[PDB]
C-alpha cells in the first residue's frame, strides 16, 4: 500500500462517498499489475455489515463485458463469426427486418434500434420470440448505436448456441473457472449469501430482479478481488493460458465503431489515451450514454489497441460499478458501491485517480 496510492484513492474517494451518500464501497487500484483494495462502509445496514474484500455486488451493465469477452472466446474457438446472420442462430426470427442483421450488429448496438430494456411483459421464451420478431428497426443495420440490453443481451445468447451450453455454464467454464473468479456469479448461491450486500435505492434495500436476458446484460455479481482480477486479465491478456480465451479478450477491445470520441467493442468501450476528462467524464451521463447517435464503421476494426482508456460503467436498482484500465500503463481501478449514484461521479473520481499514478 504506497502512500501515494493510499492518499490518492483515500483522497478521492472519501469525499465521493460523503457527497453521493453512499452506503457501502470497495475500489481495487491495480498499479503496475498488483492490486490494492480499500473498503468503506457498510454492506448491509440494518445488520451492520460491513464492506469487506469478499463482498459481493452487482455488476449491472459491467456484466456486457464478460458478455462481451465469452463472446469473442466464441468466435476464437471458431464456434461463431460475427459476420453470421443472426437467423443462423435463430432460425425462427424469419420477419424480414432481420434480413442485414449480423451477430457483429447485436453484440455493439447497431442493429437499428432495439431498445434497452426487453419490455418486463416478456415472461416466457415464447414471448421473447414475439418481442424480436414484431420489433421494428427505426435504423437500416451499422448505422446508428442505441445502447441496449435487448441487443448485447441477444448477442451472449446466441453467442453460446453452437457449444450446447447454457449462458451460465459457459460463462462459468470458459471464462469465470480459467481466470480463477471463484467469488463471481450470475447466480449467487446460498453458500454466498452472507457476503452479498444489498443495493440501496430511496433507503430501502434491494436485489436485482428476474428479467428476460438479465444473465447476459446486467446479471454478474462480483467480489472487488475478482473484479481486480477480471482488470489484470483484461489489461494482460497473453499471460492467460488458454487460447480462445486470451483471443476473445483481445477481440473484446477491438473498435468496431466510433462515435465521437468513443470506440465500441464487445462490451467494453474505448477512447484514446490520453483522453480528455471531460470527454469521458460528460460522456459517461447517460444523458449522453444512452443516447441515439450515429456511428462510422471502423473497416476493418482496429486491434485492441494497448494507448486506450477501456472502461464501462454499471448499474441496477440498487448499485452502481465502474472499471477502467489503461494497457500501456499496467493501470486500471474498479469502484463497486451499492448505491446507483451519478456516473460522471464515477469516472471523475476514477480519472482523478488513475491520472494521479500514470
Ligand atoms: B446497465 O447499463 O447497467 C443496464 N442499465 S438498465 O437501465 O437497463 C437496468 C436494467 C435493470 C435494472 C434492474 N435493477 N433491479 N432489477 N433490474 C436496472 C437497470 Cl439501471
Ligand atoms: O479484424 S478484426 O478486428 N475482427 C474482429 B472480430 O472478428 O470480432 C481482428 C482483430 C484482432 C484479431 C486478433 N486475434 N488475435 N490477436 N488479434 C483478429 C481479428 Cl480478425
Amino acid at each position: 500500500a504506497p502512500q501515494q496510492i493510499n492518499d490518492i484513492v483515500h483522497r478521492t474517494i472519501t469525499p465521493l462517498i460523503e457527497q453521493q451518500k453512499i452506503p457501502g464501497m470497495a475500489v481495487a487500484v491495480i498499479y503496475q499489475g498488483k492490486p490494492y483494495y480499500f473498503t468503506w462502509g457498510y454492506a448491509d445496514i440494518a445488520k451492520k455489515q460491513p464492506v469487506t474484500q469478499q463482498t459481493l455486488f452487482e455488476l449491472g451493465s459491467v456484466s456486457k463485458t464478460f458478455t462481451g469477452v465469452l463472446g469473442g472466446d466464441a468466435i476464437a474457438r471458431g464456434e461463431i463469426k460475427l459476420s453470421d446472420p443472426t437467423t443462423k442462430y435463430w432460425p425462427e426470427l424469419t420477419a424480414k427486418q432481420w434480413n442485414g442483421i449480423t451477430l457483429l450488429h447485436l453484440a455493439t448496438y447497431t442493429a437499428g434500434g432495439l431498445p434497452l430494456q426487453v419490455p418486463d411483459e416478456v415472461k416466457s421464451s415464447s414471448d421473447l420470440l414475439r418481442f424480436y420478431q414484431n420489433w421494428q428497426p427505426a435504423w437500416a443495420p451499422g448505422t446508428q448505436r442505441l445502447y441496449a440490453n435487448s441487443s448485447i443481451g441477444l448477442f451472449g445468447a446466441l453467442a453460446v448456441k453452437p457449444s450446447g451450453l447454457s449462458f451460465e455454464q459457459a460463462m462459468q467454464t470458459r471464462v469465470f473457472q480459467p481466470l480463477k473468479l471463484n467469488h463471481t456469479w450470475i447466480n449467487v448461491p446460498p453458500a454466498e449469501e452472507k457476503n452479498y450486500a444489498w443495493g440501496y435505492r430511496e433507503g430501502k434495500a434491494v436485489h436485482v430482479s428476474p428479467g428476460a436476458l438479465d444473465a447476459e446484460a446486467y446479471g454478474v455479481k462480483s467480489t472487488i478481488e475478482d473484479m481486480a482480477r477480471w482488470v489484470q486479465s483484461n489489461l494482460k491478456p497473453l499471460d492467460i493460458n488458454e487460447k480462445t480465451l486470451q483471443q476473445g479478450i483481445q477481440l473484446a477491445q477491438s473498435r468496431y465503431w466510433q462515435t465521437g470520441d468513443m470506440y465500441q467493442g464487445l462490451g467494453w468501450e474505448m477512447l484514446d489515451w490520453p483522453v480528455n476528462p471531460d470527454s469521458i467524464i460528460n460522456g459517461s451521463d447517460n444523458k449522453i450514454a444512452l443516447a441515439a447517435r450515429p456511428v462510422k464503421a471502423i473497416t476493418p476494426p482496429t486491434p485492441a489497441v494497448r494507448a486506450s482508456w477501456v472502461h464501462k460503467t454499471g448499474a441496477t436498482g440498487g448499485f452502481g460499478s465502474y472499471v477502467a484500465f489503461i494497457p500501456e500503463k499496467e493501470l486500471g481501478i474498479v469502484m463497486l458501491a451499492n448505491k446507483n449514484y451519478p456516473n460522471p461521479a464515477r469516472v471523475d473520481a476514477a480519472w482523478q485517480i488513475l491520472n494521479a499514478l500514470q
